[PDB]
This record gives C-alpha cells, sequence and structure tokens, in this order.
C-alpha cells in the first residue's frame, strides 16, 4: 500500500503524504493499466514515479480534453501553473483540489530527485502552444512540440530512474520519440477528426498526399498506394527511433530495467498490428503486465540484498 511504502521512502510530514495519497488514488483512475508500472519499481521509489507520471499524464490531460473549447482548456493549464508555481515558491472545485495535490508531490518529487523544478512552466508552455497548433510544416517545427511536450519530462523521469551512463539521456529521447511517433499513428484516425495533424507536411508532401486524402482514406475502407507509403515511411521512422533507443534500460539501474524493457516490448507490439491484413488497422474504424511484476520483484529483492536503497526525501 502506498503507507507502507511513503514509510519506506521516510515520507513522515503529514501534509505531503496526504498529497502522494490522493495523487496515486488519481494515478489509478487516470488508467489502472499504467498505474500497475509502478509495481515494477523498488516500494520506495513509487511514491516519486507515482507523482511524476500523474504530473505529466495529469497535464496532458487538461491539454486534451476535447469537450472544451481550447480557450477553457488555456486557462485551465494557467490555474494548474499558477498553483504549482506558488507552492514551489512556499470552498474549492474538485480540479482545484487536484491542482494543489499533484503541485505539492510533483515539487517534492522534482526537488528530492535535484530536478529543475521552476522549470515546469516551460513544460506547461508546449502544451499550451500545442492547443493552438493544428498543423506542423517540417520536422523542426514538430521538434517545437517534442522537444517540450514529450522530452521535457522525459529527460527528467530518466533521472529518477538512476541512469549508469551517460549514454541514458539519449537513448531515452530515442525511445519515447517512438513512443510518441507511435502515438501520432496510432491516433491519426482521430486527431484528424479533431483537425490536428501531426504527420509533417513536408512528409506528405513527399509522398504526394494531401491533408484531404488522409481525411477521406482513413478509415474508409481502401488506401491508395501513395498514402499506404506514407504510413509505411512513419512507421519506419518510429522504428528506428525505437531500435537506437532499445538499449536504455541497459543504461540505467537494474531496479528500473523491467519497466522500460515492458513497456519499449509494448511499444514493438504495436507495429505488426498497424501493418498487418494490407495495413487494415488504417481501412477499418494483461498477461505482459504481471510477468514483469514478477520478473522485477526478483531483481529489486536481489538489489536490496545486494545493499540498494532508495535516496532520503528532500526535507
Ligand atoms: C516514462 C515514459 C514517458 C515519459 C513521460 C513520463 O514524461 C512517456 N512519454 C510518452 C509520450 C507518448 C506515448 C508514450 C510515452 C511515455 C512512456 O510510455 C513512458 O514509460
Ligand atoms: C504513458 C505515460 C508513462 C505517461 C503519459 C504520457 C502521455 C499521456 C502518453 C500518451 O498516451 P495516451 O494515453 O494515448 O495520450 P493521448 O490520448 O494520445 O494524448
Ligand atoms: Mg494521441
Ligand atoms: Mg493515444
Amino acid at each position: 500500500t502506498i503507507v507502507q511504502e511513503l514509510d519506506q521512502a521516510g515520507i513522515t510530514d503529514s501534509g505531503l503524504r496526504a498529497d502522494y495519497i490522493t495523487v496515486s488514488r488519481l494515478f489509478r483512475e487516470i488508467g489502472r493499466g499504467r498505474y500497475l508500472g509502478r509495481y515494477m519499481f523498488p516500494a520506495a521509489k513509487r511514491p516519486y514515479f507515482d507523482a511524476f507520471i500523474t504530473f505529466v499524464a495529469y497535464v496532458d490531460n487538461l491539454t486534451d480534453d476535447i469537450k472544451h473549447s481550447v480557450e477553457v482548456r488555456a486557462r485551465r493549464l494557467d490555474e494548474w501553473e499558477r498553483t504549482y508555481l506558488a507552492v514551489a515558491k512556499g470552498p474549492l472545485s474538485r480540479s482545484e483540489q487536484t491542482d494543489a495535490a499533484v503541485a505539492r508531490a510533483l515539487v517534492h518529487t522534482l526537488r528530492t530527485w535535484d530536478l529543475p523544478y521552476l522549470r515546469v512552466p516551460e513544460f506547461v508552455d508546449g502544451n499550451r502552444k500545442a492547443l493552438t497548433t493544428y498543423e506542423y510544416a517540417n520536422d523542426e517545427a514538430l521538434d517545437e512540440f517534442l522537444e517540450t511536450v514529450t522530452l521535457l519530462p522525459a529527460v527528467w523521469i530518466n533521472q529518477i530512474f538512476e541512469p549508469r551512463s551517460a549514454e541514458a539521456e539519449e537513448l531515452c529521447r530515442h525511445t519515447i520519440t517512438a513512443f510518441q511517433l507511435l502515438d501520432f499513428i496510432w491516433d491519426l484516425r482521430e486527431d484528424l477528426d479533431l483537425g490536428r495533424l501531426y504527420l509533417p507536411m513536408e512528409h506528405l508532401d513527399r509522398f504526394g498526399v494531401t491533408r484531404a486524402d488522409l481525411d477521406r482514406q482513413i478509415g474508409s475502407g481502401h488506401l491508395t498506394d501513395d498514402v499506404r507509403e506514407l504510413l509505411r515511411f512513419e512507421i519506419g521512422r518510429a522504428k528506428k527511433h525505437l531500435d537506437a533507443g532499445r538499449g536504455w534500460p541497459q543504461s540505467l539501474h537494474p531496479t528500473s530495467r523491467t519497466f522500460m524493457e515492458a513497456d519499449i516490448q509494448l511499444h514493438d507490439s504495436m507495429f505488426p498490428q498497424l501493418t498487418k491484413n494490407g495495413y487494415a488497422f488504417f481501412k477499418t474504424a494483461i498477461a505482459r503486465t504481471a510477468s514483469a511484476i514478477a520478473r522485477a520483484r526478483k531483481i529489486n529483492q536481489q538489489a536490496i540484498r545486494g545493499g540498494y536503497r532508495v535516496r532520503a526525501p528532500f526535507q
């Protein structure tokens, strides 16, 4: 339980403990599948994993609340950022209550791990900019999204994973880039329906494809050779990044390897789903997790018997 994990982490402040408890329950609500990854980490690290993942998912969710206007979503980002900065520098609606718990846990997590907690607004600004960006002219323009929304939190959580070599950050950047590019491809139909194109226009031009072509053909039952070749190209670009980043687990502390090995393997499993049966994925509309938890429990206890201990909390 989070209470025993907080005990093992040495987090004793009753106000802070309550915030980590709130965040852990929120984490479970934002997705049980992702929440279970916490059990691949040493018990005393799970409060930090909870707080960091919840922060990224919580803020990204503010940005992708497609029920509401871009103006409303922008206001929510401003609200969370104001609350974060108030906490960082030392009746409530439900969103105000969660904003504050997420912020308080995150500040403590970031300071515990020697991360630049005052730069969190750069991540929020990337999300604010993404709200009003519906197209990307080329790779350089898409990098404005990737280097703020995607990879800034990625290089931060890399430190929480306890890198053993300097190559870890580049492997982290390749791997999470591949994950993000696969998300764009997987979600192409939904994103197109929202008026957003995350495939750079230069790539479309290269294969003679228009945005209208994609809008009309994805989910239509058929694909022209040009559209299929564009999809093949984008899938191959994601594959190349994943292959370049695949050594990331070995560059991390042993207690972090099982989680990222499982996550890489999950994304590996997306490639045949996208392409099989002649790209049928684009024409029409638990076991791995249990095994990884089993493997992680062996590795983590080994590491403990070898003297491993999670660092002391910021206080
Ligand atoms: C640590 C991590 C991360 C890093 C994140 C916690 O900042 C991640 N970012 C993503 C963007 C799109 C699709 C997947 C990811 C992921 C992960 O799967 C992951 O494990
Ligand atoms: C999954 C993780 C460790 C952190 C969350 C980063 C981001 C939220 C994942 C994208 O996956 P996803 O749930 O599909 O978001 P999306 O709907 O596409 O904007
Ligand atoms: Mg998506
Ligand atoms: Mg998605």
